[PDB]
């Protein structure tokens, strides 16, 4: 698994919830997504990827939300 197709499974995932709590992560997921489309980070994905996987745990932290066990799989797969 690629960073674009783990980044887009997980999209996926979190957006099958419509739970409001999650509108915020997608919104910088969608972000991501963009980024990963450009030569750039075509090359290395690595440190994108890495800021959202820290951004993921923070803003779980502060806003108290929990990711399903299929969901922290591909959190793992990123970092």
């Amino acid at each position: 698994k690629n960073a674009k197709q783990i980044v887009h499974e997980l999209y996926n995932d979190i957006s099958i919830s419509k739970d409001p709590k999650y509108s915020d992560i997608l919104e910088v997921m969608q972000k991501v997504y963009l980024k990963l489309e450009k030569q750039k980070y075509e090359l290395d994905p690595s440190p994108l990827i890495n800021r959202l996987v820290n951004y993921l745990y923070f803003t779980a932290y502060t806003n108290k939300i929990r990711f399903t066990e299929y969901q922290e799989e591909l959190i793992r797969n990123m970092s």
